[PDB]
This record gives structure tokens, C-alpha cells and sequence, in this order.
């Protein structure tokens, strides 16, 4: 399997998603599907780059030079699991960013943990992550759903629904949440017509089935919670085209759908309507000027990305599609950041301010890597990253709770139609710290 | 480093057996396990030592191969069992893994050998989702998933006529897949779950007590509780029910965690006693305790476990506070181990896909043949999923598509037989959606 290297005197893993997860036909062989943009090449690029500003930021681990392993997760738990052994065999991988996924990370966490290798996530939510006795080697930048489904819950309340149906992804993410909005929901008075639950990656039966009988209880649950994966929104989406189920239904979303594009695309009108909400996360500015400015002749260091660049533009690289890469050919067309960047970016510098912090007090007047740092101790450096305080790079703070929980907030987007056969996710509202406002 | 039990051959099989308890809060981070167990450690540390000698004796079996063995510490543990499940794969080979007991635990292990096509075959592990084999593709076992102990449990509930009960699993994949396959059965067969609960086996004295003091308040209206349980759960329960004196107003269901398990009850008879348990039919193996009564102390380090065994059960201290009497049997008090039958077919499976294997890649050879050096995984898991042999009771083992094998229960019944006398009464069975009581 293809790895990005970036040389150095420390060596972080990382996971990303670089294709989609296997089909049902070769999942034994763990062959990934279609090459992933904003998953995938943005992230490992963020990577590679935010690497490279830390090792020319002077006031940031002085005369260390910080390296890289970026590994595909396909989205997929063999598959990450597969790839974190490549990791720990036995120069060391010192922590790890990532996977994508609350059940993917959770089986990576369990072979890391047992190396003593930290590990931040930048997307993984599920509230079972905080257990530190179950996962004591992973913390992340993001909250816990124990705050989404409880927006989740507000957002019904606020609109008045007493009476919802209920789907959630298969794993850990959908599980957990669904498991929370249940228990929350059925506090507060609201009531649950059926839960469901399936996987993203089902035939269009499973999805045809699971929308009729979500339609077995209209009239009245007509509002769908799904602490879904933006895959499987996709698929309930795509079911309505084929059973002609346009306007049926208001779908109310987690953070796997967001403000995602390739969610919606080519099915807005079945789409419209839709509540999602999306953590808080601002566009990095400087990721974009690098970003933008990347071409495949000379972007050797990142492996995947000639293969993105011929999907992206259907095109064959003068170095099997229909046509040849015309030479004016930029990404600044169509361009979209990944809603999840300043999180990948975020948790990249916890890393990094974890490992210069503890060469601070294990180096205090020297210069680099003292013996004391030969090798580097998982569990100090765990220490180290659990007194996480720093500025962020879109000016926040960053610190993490004794259960290795970042504070967060969230956006909540509704998915409109803004004239004939034009639709967008707007932003209609926040939910913050138990405090939900809507416009 | 951790003990590990060896014996040398042509082809070695791993194993993985609970010969500690689970870390306790908070010994867990370390990993540091607590004290050996019996018949899910010991016992079956040497059937797994003994059946291979039977094997390598028998000329009808693997002629000219001696098979070997590395047998591991699980302590029922998750991380300890994937922690010395990566103790295999680094890197002779191991080329086939018995075990572990635990469905979550058989799971975490499942999810490191099918990516270095080693075949696992459990025991005892009896989750439906184990049934996946997108999933586990190298997963198969020697007895029924719990898609029948659920509807064998829920038809236990109608058997009686009980219209309102409460529910209780263990925090695992055996417990929750366990309890879903009974809620989303009994609400068709139009039985009401007051509440649905859940907690770890190793949580501590005081979320027990919380467990019990939410469950005494959903009586008297259910006073029937479904455990699809551990035995440790059940015993948490029992031992939650004497610091509080509630005994005798529950009466517990239990799945195949309990069963007839005297470690369970042991000390806590009273609170137990009208309990139902829900066992898997294994008859005792004969020539089992043969061999295992007869195993000393001073003679027996091939089990390296077996010196802190001996020490623990009978509280002395071996010559090599007070000093170990000679005298000293385990014909004393023996009970074997109630799944010790599928531990033995188990490795019978995979001593018969190995088998298979030779027949067909040396066919004029006694012996392992170039053609099997090195052992092709993926060409393991062909052969056994072909399973099919006479077992050592006597049955047929057979593999469906999905690597499950089928079985039957034997319902309990946990009473006194007189005066502070309690034991385990056969009182039913269950086999291929028929139940029966008399
Ligand atoms: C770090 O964060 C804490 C909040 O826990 C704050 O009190 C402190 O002022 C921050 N940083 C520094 C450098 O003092
Ligand atoms: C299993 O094998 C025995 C003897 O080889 C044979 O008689 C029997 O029909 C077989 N059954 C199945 C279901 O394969
Ligand atoms: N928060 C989700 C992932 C959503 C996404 O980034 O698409 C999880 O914990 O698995
Ligand atoms: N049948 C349980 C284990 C019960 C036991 O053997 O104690 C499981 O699959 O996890
Ligand atoms: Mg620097
Ligand atoms: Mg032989
Ligand atoms: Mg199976």
C-alpha cells in the first residue's frame, strides 16, 4: 500500500481517508474505492504542510525537524487497523492523527494503546472515546455527542416536533449518538416512532426497504433524526429519488452530513428541507494559497495526488479516461475547503505543543533531542498532551479535559432553496455550551 | 513478559484461555490480570495440552506431523488478549488460534488474524454477529449462536406465562447482541421489559449496588429479571443482593454465562437460589479427568501456570504460610469445566482442517510436504470450512455457511435440596425451536 514520507527527528503517524471504503465485493481484499478530495488529498497535503510551517517556526520545537507516515484508512476498520500495525514494527511512530471515524478510531486506539503511542483525532465524536479507562492513548479537538445529540434534541424542541422516527450509521458514532438523542429525547417528552439502523455502504434494497417503512409512519413522524454518516444521508437521499419520495420528509442531521456537498449533489430536491448541524470550524486562510497553487508534474511528495488530479478532471497526465490533461487545469475551480481542516490543523499542533512542551522540562537547557528523549516515552509524552494548552489556528484556545475532550461549538445549517433549480446550506443558527439560538 | 505454555511440532496452533481473571479497577492500564481460574484457565490450558498428545498418538490423525502448541493468557481481557494475540503474528508460524471465551473479546481478536489469514475458532463465543462473515471471515466456532439461547429464553418467559419482566446484560458484545436478539423477539410475542439495563463484570461494589437499588424499584411488578450475563455480572448481582438483604425476591434468568457454574453461586446460595439458567448441551469428556486428576505439582511444568494453581487452590506454599501436605488431590471437590466438550472439538476442527489439507497437497507422504511448507492460511479456512467429523461425545461437527455449528440447551434450575443443601437441576431442554419441561 502507497505511504507519504516525510523525513525528520520525530516521525508522527497519521490516517486519512485517501479512498472510499471497500464495495461489499472486495472488502476481504481490502481494495479501497474512488480517490477522496476534501477526506482525503486535502488532509494529507494540511499534513505535509503544517509540518512544514511548524519546522520553520523558531519558537516552536527549536533545531527538531518534525517528519511523517500519512497512511490511507480507506474510511474502514481493517484497513486502518492493517495500516496502524505498519506503524508499531517497532524510526518510531511517537503519536498519531486520526482516523476520520468514531469506530475506526476505536480500532486503532486499541493496538496504539498498547504501544503506549498517543493519538489525536480531528473529526472521531462518539462519547465513548472519553472513557480513559478503555481509551487512555487518544484525545481529539472536537467535543463529544453528548453535546451534538443534546442540539439535536434542542432543535426538535424549539420546532415544536413531539413525534420523530429515527435512523442511525451502523458503528460506533451512530450507535453511541442515537443511544444519547434516545435517552435525552425521551426526557424531554419526545417521542420516537422506530429507530433504524444500517450501513453506509448497503445495496439500494436495504435503502428502498428503510424508506418505506419510514413511510409507514407518516403522517405524522415526517422528521427524521439520522446521526448518520454523510454516506448514509446520501443513500436515504437517493432512495426517495427512486421511490419518488421528493418532499416526504425533513431529514434532521449530525455532523457526518454538515454542510457536505457531495452529500446533496445530485439530490437537492429530495435534500431540501434538510436541519444538519456542523461543528464550528473556520477556513485556514494559508491552506488555500498553498493548496491551490499544487500541480501534479511536481507534487511528487504526495503520492495520491497525480491519481486525484486525472479523477478530478477525467483527464490522462502525460507522464483509463477518454481525454489528455490540458496544461490550464487549477483546483481554484470548483474550489472547497474541507468543512474539518482547522481540526485536522488544530490537532496536528497539539502534537507538536505536546512534544516541544515535554522537551522543555525533560531538555530544559539544551538544544533538540537530549538522551532523555532517546527514545521518546509514550507515556510522558501522553502526560504532556493531556495539559494541552495553546492558540489555536483560527485564534482559539486549545485545551483538553481530564478525559482528553476538547470544548467546541456548533453551526446549524439549514438546506435551502435560494431560487429555481439553485440550492445551499445556510446557516440558520449555533447551539453552544447548552445554549441553542436560532435566527 | 507474559508466561506462555509451549509444546514443539511440525505445525504449531495458538490458544487463548482465561488462566487469570480480568484486570480489576484499576489494575487495567498495566494489564496486570488477578487470580488463576480453574476450569476457564487451567483445565483448559490442559485439555488443549493433553488433546494434542492424542492427537500425535493417534496414526489416523496427522501421520508423521507432530502438532504443537502456544498457549496464551487472555484474562477475558480485551486489550491483554490483542496484546498477546500480536505475541503470534511476530512473525515457527502460527497457522490456526483457538479461542478466546468472550464474544467481544473473540471479536478484538478476530479483527488481527483475519488480516495475516489466521483461522480462530472459538468455543464458547456466541454472539450472532459473530456470524458476519464479511466481518470474520476467519472466524468460525463449534457451538450455536445466541439467534437460539434468545428464543430459547424467550420462550422460557412464555412457558410461564410472565407478561412483565425486567432485563440485565453484560457490557460486551455478548450481552448487547444477546439482549437485542430478546427484546426485539419478546415485544413480537407481546412480552412488556419494564426497563433495559446493562453494566461491566469488573465494575465495582458501588455501581452494583446502584443496579440493584433501580432494579428493586421496578418490583414488585417484575420480579423475573433476563440476564443475558456473565457469570462475574450475575455473581455482582448475588453479592449486591447480601450487602442489601433483598434476597429472595428476584428470581434470575440467566443465559449460558451462568449456566451450572458453582463459582457463580458459591457463598451467595440463598440469593441465587429460583434461579434458571440456560446451558449449552456439553457432556463431560471421560478420559478428560483421567488425565487431569493424576497431574502434580513437583511433575507437571509444562504448564508453567500450574505451581500458582495448586498453590491458590488448596492456600499452601509448595516445598521448591503453611507447607503443601502430599496427600493433596484435585479428585477432591473436582468439577470440570461445563463447555470442555467444545474446547476438545475445537481442536479437533482444526487438527481435521489441517488434515484435510495434507491429503490433498501430499497425497503418498506421511509428513509435512513442500507443498504445505509454508502453511497457506487462506487454504486453512478452505479446509475448515468444509468441517466435518464425529466428536468427542459423539456428535457431528459441521460448519454451516456463516461458520457456525448448530446445538441445544439444557435449562437449570438453581434450588435447595434440602436443609442449606443447593445444586443445579436439569429441569428442560431446547433444541431446534422446540422446548420442553416436565
Ligand atoms: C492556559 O490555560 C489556563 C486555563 O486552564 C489559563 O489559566 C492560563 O492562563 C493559560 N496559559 C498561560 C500561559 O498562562
Ligand atoms: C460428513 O461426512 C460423512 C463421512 O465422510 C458423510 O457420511 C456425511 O454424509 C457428511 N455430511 C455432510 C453434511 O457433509
Ligand atoms: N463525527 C463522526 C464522523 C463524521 C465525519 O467527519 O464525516 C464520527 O465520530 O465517526
Ligand atoms: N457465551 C458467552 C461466554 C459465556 C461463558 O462461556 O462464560 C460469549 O459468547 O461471550
Ligand atoms: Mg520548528
Ligand atoms: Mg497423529
Ligand atoms: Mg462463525
Amino acid at each position: 500500500r502507497v505511504v507519504a514520507h516525510m523525513p525528520g527527528d520525530i516521525i508522527i503517524g497519521a490516517l486519512f481517508s485517501v479512498h472510499h471504503q471497500p464495495t461489499v465485493d472486495k472488502v476481504h481484499e481490502r481494495k479501497c474505492g474512488a480517490v477522496r478530495e476534501q477526506y482525503g488529498i486535502q488532509r494529507v497535503e494540511a499534513m505535509l504542510h503544517t509540518l512544514e510551517r511548524i519546522n520553520s517556526d523558531p519558537t516552536l520545537l527549536p533545531n527538531i525537524t518534525l517528519g511523517c507516515e500519512i497512511r490511507d484508512s480507506c474510511w474502514h476498520s481493517a484497513v486502518a487497523l492493517e495500516q496502524s500495525i505498519e506503524f508499531i514494527r517497532d524510526k518510531p511512530i511517537v503519536g498519531v492523527i486520526g482516523p476520520g471515524s468514531s469506530s475506526v478510531a476505536i480500532q486503532v486506539q486499541n493496538l496504539l494503546q498498547l504501544f503506549n503511542i498517543p493519538q489525536i483525532a480531528y473529526s472521531a465524536t462518539s462519547m465513548d472515546l472519553s472513557d480513559k479507562t478503555l481509551f487512555k492513548y487518544f484525545m481529539r479537538v472536537v467535543p463529544s455527542d453528548a453535546q451534538q445529540a443534546r442540539a439535536m434534541v434542542d432543535i426538535v424542541k424549539r420546532y415544536n416536533w413531539t413525534y420523530v422516527s429515527a435512523v442511525h450509521t451502523e458503528g460506533n458514532y451512530g450507535e453511541s449518538g442515537m443511544e444519547a438523542f434516545k435517552d435525552m429525547s425521551a426526557k424531554e417528552g419526545i417521542s420516537i416512532a422506530h429507530s433504524y439502523k444500517i450501513y453506509s455502504n448497503a445495496g439500494e434494497q436495504s435503502f428502498d426497504k428503510l424508506l418505506k417503512k419510514l413511510t409507514s409512519h407518516l403522517p405524522k413522524a415526517r422528521v427524521v433524526a439520522c446521526f448518520c454518516e454523510g454516506m448514509t444521508v446520501r443513500g436515504l437521499l437517493m432512495a426517495m429519488r427512486r421511490l419518488g419520495l421528493a418532499g416526504e420528509f425533513l431529514l434532521l442531521g449530525s455532523d457526518g452530513w454538515a454542510d457536505r456537498y457531495d452529500v446533496t449533489d445530485g439530490y437537492q430536491r429530495e435534500a431540501v428541507g434538510g436541519i444538519t448541524i456542523k461543528l464550528q470550524s473556520p477556513d485556514v486562510k494559508w491552506f488555500d494559497d498553498y493548496y491551490l497553487k499544487l500541480r501534479p508534474e511536481t507534487n511528487h511528495r504526495n503520492p495520491w495526488f497525480q491519481e486525484f488530479w486525472q479523477h478530478r478532471f477525467q483527464c490522462r497526465l502525460e507522464g483509463k479516461y477518454n481525454k489528455t490533461c490540458n496544461s490550464s487545469l487549477t483546483l481554484k475551480t470548483h474550489h472547497v475547503q474541507d468543512s474539518k481542516m482547522g481540526f485536522v490543523i488544530n490537532a496536528i499542533y497539539s502534537m507538536a505543543y505536546g512534544l516541544h512542551n515535554m522537551q522543555m522540562s525533560l531538555c530544559p537547557g539544551y538544544a533538540g533531542l537530549c538522551d532523555a528523549m532517546k527514545p521518546i516515552d509514550g507515556r510522558k509524552l501522553l502526560e504532556s498532551l493531556m495539559k494541552t494548552n495553546f492558540t489555536g489556528v483560527s485564534g482559539d484556545t486549545i485545551l483538553f479535559d481530564e478525559n482528553g475532550d476538547s470544548p467546541g461549538r456548533y453551526e446549524i445549517m439549514n438546506f435551502k432553496e435560494m431560487g429555481k433549480d439553485y440550492f445551499d446550506y445556510i446557516n440558520v443558527g449555533s447551539w453552544d455550551n447548552g445554549e441553542l439560538k436560532m435566527d
